[PDB]
């Protein structure tokens, strides 16, 4: 078995930071993991390859001529702890569909066998602005069982939840993608782990961790490396191997209850 | 003649507050000017309206049978001003292209004859986080001549300002649509006005405003106003009044030059 895993959340919330994070206390903890980026900024694995960013399936498709001329062990390149990393890509701006990347990569890995039984986790990094596309295939198409959405304070990244979950209740009847946990990444802000706390009840799960806000994460990333690696004995290293562990042990797995915009505006009206 | 504008951006960055109230010190000023909204989340008419939000063409054609049978008289709405409001809509998430609504909307307002001559301005209220579907409709189909973007000292918002000016180029060769300028909408950090300025520069433009973080904004959506209508007299008022001051008085429309990763981390790298 392996537990397949996908991070959504708005653009700039802290999807690839907390999901390298994550995979990286994972790793440190004995555990397989692969990350599909399915961002069309494709960095969601630098931090695991100490790279620049890394080049992707559609860039690697087109240089080889076909996607069938790529052979898995060219795509997937492995960094720290052993963790497989892999980037869709997406066509240009302006230019076609910008989730169109994700569904030939998944379908891809599927095809050339990368879900290899020894694997523990998979984890998609997903961009959730919008749910259509490519960035919808992964709830469409029962690909991400567990989502745990990273949201804060924000009204913006709070409506980005809600709308996530709208997705998923718009697949329940087929597979079984499901709301697994709302991550908070704090902006420094009083009553906001009670506030995300409160949303994830409203919408039927739980606030799975609350990553703080600290500095070692950039002074990390200007190293191209996860907090775990850079940092081992980092209190926000600490803050990643509970979420992690979290992670492990979650059992609550729900069809989520979406709410109005009146609600998600008491909520943040009430906790000032 | 009427000027064609459009407010892009990354989800959360401002859009929505910076063009309504740039618009509301337009009319403030003796001009007349529709909003244009083309963005899902559809609230980028209500503190004209002093509304919850707009019921949207999607919406309103659903519910009257086709678009034909809706009028226009029936899906403008004036407001604060004499401003001139409309939603585009968009499908549930997880159905279909989050941007087909706007594809609708300019559509129909098109044929209905919206764009009286009596008209000084357009705005075109955009997602940004992707530039496909509808929402590089307004950039492919020539729809809105003057771009601004809208950003702050954020590297995502500068990697969305970016990939908007990639948009830009790829339809250079057809129509006119040009980037007019950055507006910088302040996190309230120090050297972040010299950042944006520096990357107007880079991409060959300039930052026509910055706009301050002042908690008056949130008083006055709270009521759902405008600044510019909740208080007059505000420092914040001022601002926006400025910002439309410089965009009516703005001749600098360009075909930018979009950067490599590494300018842009250097830029934050720089500035601290
Ligand atoms: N807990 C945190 N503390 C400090 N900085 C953070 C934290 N989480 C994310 N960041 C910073 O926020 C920025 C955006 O995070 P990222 O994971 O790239 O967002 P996304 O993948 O959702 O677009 C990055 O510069 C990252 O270093
Ligand atoms: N200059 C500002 N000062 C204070 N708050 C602001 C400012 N600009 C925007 N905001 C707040 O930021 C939030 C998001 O702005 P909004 O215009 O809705 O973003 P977008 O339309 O880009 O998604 C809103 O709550 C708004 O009140
Ligand atoms: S939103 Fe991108 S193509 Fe449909
Ligand atoms: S990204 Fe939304 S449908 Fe193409
Ligand atoms: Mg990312
Ligand atoms: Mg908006």
């Amino acid at each position: 078995a392996m537990r397949q895993c996908a991070i959504y959340g708005k653009g700039g919330i802290g999807k690839s930071t907390t999901t390298q994070n994550l995979v990286a206390a994972l790793a440190e903890m004995g555990k397989k993991v692969m990350i599909v980026g399915c961002d069309p900024k494709a960095d969601s694995t630098r931090l695991i390859l100490h790279s620049k960013a890394q080049n992707t399936i559609m860039e690697m498709a087109a240089e080889a001529g076909t996607v069938e001329d790529l052979e898995l062990e060219d795509v997937l390149k492995a960094g720290y702890g052993g963790v497989k990393c892999v980037e869709s890509g997406g066509p240009e701006p302006g230019v076609g569909c910008a989730g169109r990347g994700v569904i030939t990569a998944i379908n891809f890995l599927e095809e050339e066998g990368a879900y290899e039984d020894d694997l523990d986790f998979v984890f998609y990094d997903v961009l959730g602005d919008v749910v259509c596309g490519g960035f919808a295939m992964p709830i469409r198409e029962n690909k991400a069982q567990e989502i745990y959405i990273v949201c804060s304070g924000e009204m913006m990244a709070m409506y980005a939840a809600n709308n996530i979950s709208k997705g998923i209740v718009k697949y329940a009847n087929s597979g079984s993608v499901r709301l697994g946990g709302l991550i908070c990444n704090s902006r420094n802000t009083d009553r906001e782990d009670e506030l995300i706390i409160a949303l994830a009840n409203k919408l039927g799960t739980q606030m799975i961790h609350f990553v703080p806000r600290d500095n070692v994460v950039q002074r990390a990333e200007i190293r191209r490396m996860t907090v775990i690696e850079y940092d081992p004995k980092a209190k926000q290293a600490d803050e990643y191997r509970a979420l992690a562990r979290k992670v492990v042990d979650n059992k609550l797995l729900v069809i989520p209850n979406p709410i109005t915009m009146d609600e998600l505006e008491e909520l943040l009206m009430e906790f000032g």
